[PDB]
């Protein structure tokens, strides 16, 4: 009830068509039934949306759709595959897809490998892993030759970056100062050859 007002207050800086906001609104009512952390997860997912390069993305271990759903709402021209191992989450995501009438998402049940990934993704995102290294190791088969790994951290993840395999490079780090509210988006790519 008061979650929206807070979310509206936070969006101060991000534009959103009434349509996009209505989908977001419905999503919060559905997510609430599924269950201030919620608002914070929705906001984080939205602020990062602009930095995802490409048109084909996958959210590994999406759960009830975080950051996946909020991302699909604010990036209508991009396609988001929402992956989870538990059919219960996938079924929820399908309801959401129906309620908000999302046309750019694909709820799919499968573990990381059980997933085809025939046609590579431009971007892989996830909040299910303990560290950057874990994420890249588990999702390594997903990004195209030019695809990227996106991870949202709080303070500069110096140790985790240092623990990244030589075969992977931090292409960029986006320090976000909006909201404490310290946020760093790490963009990783596999080194060629």
């Amino acid at each position: 009830m008061l979650n929206k007002l807070s979310l509206l207050l936070k969006d101060a800086g991000i534009s959103l068509t009434d349509h996009q906001k209505n989908q977001l609104i419905a999503y919060v009512n559905m997510l609430h039934k599924w269950n201030e952390m919620l608002v914070r997860h929705i906001l984080d997912s939205i602020v990062v949306a602009p930095y995802l390069q490409g048109e084909r993305f996958i959210d590994v271990g999406t759960g009830p759709g975080l950051p996946g759903i909020p991302l699909s709402i604010v990036r209508p021209e991009a396609h988001f595959t929402l992956l989870d191992s538990l059919g219960k989450r996938v079924r929820f995501l399908r309801q959401v897809q129906h309620e908000l009438k999302l046309e750019n998402i694909e709820p799919v049940q499968s573990r990381v490998e059980e997933f085809p990934s025939e046609p590579p993704f431009d971007g892989v995102i996830s909040r299910a892993f303990a560290s950057l290294n874990d994420m890249v190791s588990w999702c390594h088969h997903l990004p195209g030759e030019q695809g990227r790994f996106y991870a949202l951290k709080g303070q500069m993840p110096e140790d985790e970056i240092a623990l990244l395999p030589e075969e992977y490079q931090v292409e960029s780090v986006v320090k976000l100062q909006v909201p404490d509210g310290e946020r760093h988006l790490v963009v990783i790519k596999a080194n060629k050859i």
